[PDB]
């Protein structure tokens, strides 16, 4: 939801993980 602690990235625009908030370069929660 903003916190850059998703642990996943989204260089393609798809965190690939749920309950995430792709913010680039890394998604957030």
């Amino acid at each position: 939801n903003g916190l850059p602690v998703c642990g996943e990235t989204c260089v393609g625009g798809t965190c690939n993980t749920p309950g995430c908030t792709c913010s680039w370069p890394v998604c957030t929660r």
